[PDB]
């Protein structure tokens, strides 16, 4: 069982690296590793077994976070109310197109590797569309919009070694770009 213990702080080399492109078919550690990250990220979600374990909260966890330099992601949003709900593990996920159109969370971003909130919009696309693999080799295509466009995009970025507060700008963290969407946790 994955815990907070695992998961590795800001400033640890891994985080800066590139990301390795998985073989298929994934080994049995490989896919016992991505199983144990939507498995971290159901328990961080559930009340009862994040306090016993101190989890932080997470809808996103990338495999460089745990210090595995391979592009493996996990992504969990629970249903907001529209029955809209994502619960996927992918391997070689990649962003084939998307918007010109910008979105960005009114709160700004946080991070599982990140101690010190930080304030600023990050502004993503707020349409994409990604191609990946799933655990057992299969082909998965996404198209997503506005908040789980996000949440992919945070993760993806993880594995090219992108943190988000690399989109924050200097001077004027919480001003929007012109005509970019807000978009409601
Ligand atoms: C936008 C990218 C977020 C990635 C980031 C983990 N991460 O470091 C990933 O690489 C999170 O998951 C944030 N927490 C979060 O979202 N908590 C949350 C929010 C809503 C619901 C319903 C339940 N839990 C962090 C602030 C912890
Ligand atoms: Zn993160």
């Amino acid at each position: 069982m994955l815990t907070m213990k695992d998961i590795i702080r800001d400033g640890h080399p891994t985080l800066r690296q590139k990301a390795a492109e998985l073989e298929l078919p994934l080994t049995k550690e490989e896919k016992e590793t991505l199983i144990a990250m939507r498995e971290f990220l159901v328990n961080s979600q559930d009340e009862e077994i994040a306090k016993r374990y101190g989890l932080r909260s997470g809808v996103g966890l990338a495999a460089p976070q745990i210090n595995i330099s391979k592009r493996m992601i996990a992504v969990l949003i629970p249903d907001d109310g529209s029955g809209k709900s994502y619960d996927y593990m992918l391997v070689n996920p990649k962003i084939v197109s998307h918007s010109v159109q910008e979105a960005y969370l009114p709160t700004g971003e946080g991070c599982l590797s990140v101690d010190d909130n930080v304030a600023g919009l990050v502004h993503r696309h707020n349409r994409i569309t990604i191609k990946a693999k799933d655990i057992e080799g299969n082909d998965i295509q996404l198209r997503l919009k506005g908040y789980p466009a996000i949440v992919f995009q945070h993760e993806i970025d993880h594995l090219n070694g992108v943190m988000f507060y690399d989109h924050i700008d200097k001077d004027h963290p919480l001003q929007p770009h012109t005509d970019a969407v807000e978009v409601l946790e």
